[PDB]
């Protein structure tokens, strides 16, 4: 825009580009997403009221010249970069726990306001020097499929808040092991990597799964893998919580509210991360 001086591009997606920018007048530093309807723009105006310490603040929405600009408070690093920077040693468990706890608080909040994120991934989880982590780039009602819930992959038409819990469980596992849990490179490879680890779902663990849009009786039947092999460095409380975030049945999958009460968070604290900016 004219009122903003681009400092640098900080990301690109299949629907918008995000820039670090400075308000030529107020001098405030922000993240500005540029996109090239009515229900949508109104769905966005709603996001503006969504204020929580673990949700990136949407400051302004400007629709002009066939472009839609969203102005957000700026955070200095995303979780993908922090995880890469922490690959040699790993993020200490207490910080992993703090981040997971905070993200669950953010989801508990949006979900209670009937707002779903739909596309959680390390690149849209932002952190600051104070130890906070916040949800960014909420999705409206080469793409990474790694954090996609199985019901989406199987063609469900109506997502539930459970899709966000699944994505967060995948991210939790990745922080712990320092390797993506299900790194699929296509929708079917993504689905099959999930099946190879958690077992091919059936009517027993997921009632109604065989009648889903993209379910094929021809899917291979893989046995579920021992969970202790999936995220070895994780203690039993963590594995227990993870297994609940990764239940196949969206209705059995733990809610963010319930997850916050899990024994895993009994000793949660808020550590300071070591951030190189
Ligand atoms: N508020 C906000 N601040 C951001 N700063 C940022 C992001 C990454 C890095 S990096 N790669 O670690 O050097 C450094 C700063 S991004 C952002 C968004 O709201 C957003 C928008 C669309 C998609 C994803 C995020």
């Amino acid at each position: 825009m004219e009122n903003f001086q681009k400092v640098e591009k900080i990301g690109e997606g299949t629907y918008g580009v995000v820039y670090k920018a400075r308000n030529k007048l107020t001098g405030e530093v922000v993240a500005l997403k540029k996109i090239r309807p009515s229900t949508a723009i109104r769905e966005i105006s709603l996001l503006k009221e969504l204020n929580h310490p673990n949700i990136v603040k949407l400051l302004d929405v400007i629709h002009t010249e066939n472009k839609l600009y969203l102005v957000f408070e700026f955070l200095h690093q995303d979780l993908k970069k922090f995880m890469d920077a922490s690959a040699l040693t790993g993020i200490p468990l207490p910080l992993i726990k703090s981040y997971l706890f905070q993200l669950l608080q953010g989801l508990a909040f949006c979900h209670s306001h009937r707002v779903l994120h739909r596309d959680l991934k390390p690149q849209n989880l932002l952190i600051n020097t104070e130890g906070a982590i916040k949800l960014a780039d909420f999705g409206l009602a080469v793409v990474t499929l790694w954090y996609r819930a199985p019901e989406i992959l199987l063609g469900c038409k109506y997502y539930s808040t459970a899709v966000d819990i699944w994505s967060l469980g995948c991210i939790f596992a990745e922080m712990v092991t320092r390797r993506a849990l299900f790194p699929g490179d296509s929708e079917i490879d993504q689905l099959f990597r999930i099946f190879r680890t958690l077992g091919t779902p059936d009517e027993v663990v997921w009632p109604g799964v065989t009648s889903m849009p993209d379910y094929k009786p021809s899917f291979p039947k893989w046995a579920r893998q021992d969970f202790s092999k999936v995220v070895p460095p994780l203690d039993e409380d963590g594995r227990s919580l993870l297994s609940q975030m990764l239940h196949y049945d969206p209705n059995k999958r733990i809610s963010a509210k319930a997850a916050l009460a899990h024994p895993f968070f009994q000793d949660v604290t808020k550590p300071v991360p070591h951030l190189r900016l």
